[PDB]
């Protein structure tokens, strides 16, 4: 890594200097580093140039605004200070070059939208790895090779992607946030494909507002290297964009493919939501098929179809994708199904808010031939407002509500339960059982073979906080043991 080579596309005359790491933070800026001095929200990195120099940085690239002309090379205490205009906009490119263009050395797929990013990225990484990639994810759960995802500027993004390339990754599925996009955090990444799940963007009822939002997003899209575009046609905004993008792939499970456009498409023609997943029949411009998914609910059918369409668009053979679909797993503790011969289906989900609980129950209901049970509680020593709302939801969307404890902390457990029951029309119809393990057991043991039990609020978490004690407890393990299976 050399300053002169780093800057060659933009500044021809730049001095030769060996460089170690690239950093925006003067505090960690060490001997031989490149310090990048940016102007951001209420902070100006240029003010920390002396500190960085004093700490022995090899070189500095700095925002030119109000200080210098674009490409101006200065020297301070023998340290080159090179000024660039619109440095925030160019930081991704600068870091990309610094880290040897990681997105040109693996197949990077970006997933954007309000919901389903995490699941879709996981599915992309898993499925590609099933077909022989070494896959990785970058998202809200963390970054890493599949199964080793460890829990954020344009520099950090490039650095992390380079780390993955160094570890052998040949495929990366990345969550891209609206905020990340707008702040130029992925500006220079070469996406092989870009996936759009959905837009629950409230506050856009005014046509001028929807117009400006769309305009701003279109402008950003046009500036990025998005590669193959894969768009959920079951989303309203999705459809409007598809009408403008004849090379985009349209994905639907609700009959929104327009076959007159002769574009690429994939659509679920029928779905059987059953006691251990979903049987998905689909047609596509690549051929037709049937997938056995072990994911639960309609949203996860959508997520799966988006991943499928993406991998098809990138040239992964349909026959191979079909052969590996049954190996795709849920995100741990997210609508995670547990089944055993002749027992109720049990779903463990992290849902711990009214909206999440409603969604989880509606999803579970699809797979439920019999009665739907909901085992849940609310956290103690936290905002109490959600409690009656979760009670009303459980009463409405489940057939049996089993109210129990969920991290009661130092609050009287029964008081929490009372707040929950208060939200019900008929609290007397709810079951209450304290000891969470006992409540889960009660549902699982009483539920009929064709019933579904949703165990909500913990997901992957393996603790129950009672008092100041973090007790070893897992819904997944409890359910697994009851069903005679392995979590």
């Amino acid at each position: 890594r050399n300053l002169r080579d780093l800057l060659a596309p933009w500044v021809p005359d730049a001095p030769s200097r060996a460089l170690r790491e690239m950093t925006l933070d003067s505090r960690v800026a060490a001997a031989g580093d490149l310090f990048v001095a940016v102007v951001g929200h209420q902070a100006d990195g240029r003010r920390y140039i002396p500190q960085a120099i004093a700490q022995g940085v090899a070189a500095i690239i700095a925002e030119a605004k109000d200080e210098a002309t674009d490409g101006e090379i200065r020297e301070m205490h023998g340290v080159p200070v090179i000024y660039l205009s619109q440095l925030n906009e160019r930081l991704s490119a600068l870091a990309g070059r610094f880290y040897h263009e990681p997105s040109d050395n693996l197949r990077l797929v970006g997933v954007t939208g309000t919901n389903g990013k995490t699941t879709t990225t996981q599915l992309l990484a898993q499925w590609s790895q099933l077909l022989g990639e070494i896959s990785a994810v970058m998202g809200t759960v963390g970054n890493g090779l599949l199964g080793k995802v460890i829990p954020g500027s344009a520099v950090d993004v490039q650095h992390e992607l380079a780390g993955l390339v160094d570890q052998g990754a040949t495929f990366c599925a990345m969550e891209v946030s609206s905020h990340g996009l707008v702040q130029h955090r992925v500006a220079a990444l070469k996406f092989a494909a870009s996936v759009f799940t959905n837009l629950s963007r409230d506050h856009l009822d005014y046509h001028g507002d929807m117009e400006h939002y769309e305009a701003a997003k279109w402008l950003l899209y046009s500036e990025h290297h998005c590669g193959q575009a894969i768009i959920n046609a079951d989303d309203e905004v999705g459809r409007r964009w598809l009408a403008k993008l004849p090379d985009a792939v349209a994905v639907s499970m609700e009959d929104h493919i327009n076959p007159n456009c002769h574009g690429r498409w994939l659509k679920a023609t029928e779905v059987n939501y059953h006691d251990s997943g979903a049987t998905i029949r689909f047609s596509s411009s690549w051929g037709d098929g049937e997938i056995e998914s072990h994911l639960m609910g309609a949203f996860n059918v959508s997520n799966l179809l988006l991943a499928l369409a993406t991998l098809l668009a990138l040239g992964y053979p349909l026959a191979d994708l079909l052969k590996t679909a049954a190996r795709l797993q849920p995100v741990c503790g997210r609508m995670e199904v547990f089944t055993a011969p002749g027992k109720p289906t049990v779903v463990v989900d992290y849902a711990h808010t009214p909206d999440a609980l409603e969604k989880a129950l509606q999803a579970a209901r699809l797979h439920c031939a019999g009665k739907l049970w909901c085992v849940f509680g609310c956290g103690g020593d936290r905002d109490k407002g959600k409690r009656p709302l979760m009670g009303a939801i459980a009463e409405e969307f489940a057939d049996v509500a089993v109210v129990t404890d969920d991290n009661p902390r130092t609050e009287e457990p029964r008081a929490i339960i009372n707040d929950i029951l208060a939200g019900m029309l008929d609290a007397g119809h709810a079951k209450v059982m304290e000891g969470r393990a006992e409540a889960v057991t009660c549902a699982v043991m009483q539920a009929k073979e064709n019933d579904v039990v949703l165990v909500a609020g913990k997901g992957h978490e393996d603790y129950q906080i009672v008092g100041n004690q973090r007790l070893d407890y897992s819904d997944r393990v409890t359910v697994a043991r009851l069903l005679g299976v392995i979590a």
